[PDB]
């Protein structure tokens, strides 16, 4: 699959992790963004998780959307670093 | 192996860590569903996490019983949405 | 490799783990061997973690040491269970 | 890729999270260093996590440059160990 798809892909993720953390959750924009990468990568520090039930579905559907779809993106990173 | 077969098996560690959490550690099921998806994707954020010796070794189970099986049922999902 | 020798490796390391965890920082047994799971696992609640330098220092080894070698025994588990 | 290689390119990795956290987040050089094999092994205990808007940035780049890197450290670690 082709590396610039993948990018993609991955920028969807983070559209749709942050503006509906910001939302949902009402956290800044950036917050959001960061809560957005920190939950996809898996790192998960727990500094801002979701309070509301409508987060916590939310933050299920981007765990399932978005982990497989960013560990495939690094992936791809990795071959153009190395 | 076929994608529907790991589908069923997901849901199967999704109900056994569920139920579990929401019997030992007394959290409601939204709570308990959403730290079974937070555990199981290795995000951890720790806004819950158990607090008895029980909670603790049935944590553990569920890591071994569900942290592969969720990332096989996530890379299926992958191939499908792309 | 062989699926047993994997056990035995991965036994090694959550035996390091939770010896290490509780000499070091002095929690219980039982909350040694639960920190060392949700730590290979890479979960990381943060309900508990290393509060010393040297407790710092030797969650590095184990996390290097043991983050790779439970990666195998949980997929070589699915084998079996699949 | 060699081994070798692998290694100096996450003792990069290493160095460029330890200082940054340092520089930026203002805590110790150990912290830092701690905090950065949290952060790239995707444990994230949130024991120390950046407050910045600054920090939040870099988090997300050491997140994005340094995951891959320590996964494909680990799994050479483990050849030369198994
Ligand atoms: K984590
Ligand atoms: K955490
Ligand atoms: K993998
Ligand atoms: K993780
Ligand atoms: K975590």
């Amino acid at each position: 699959v082709p590396a610039t798809r993948i990018l993609l892909l991955v920028l969807a993720v983070i559209i749709y992790g942050t503006a509906g953390f910001h939302f949902i959750e009402g956290e800044s924009w950036t917050v959001s963004l960061y809560w957005t990468f920190v939950t996809i990568a898996t790192v998960g520090y727990g500094d801002y998780s979701p309070r509301t039930p409508l987060g916590m579905y939310f933050t299920c559907t981007l765990i399932v959307l978005g982990i497989g779809t960013f560990a495939v993106a690094v992936e791809r990173l990795l071959e153009f670093l190395i």
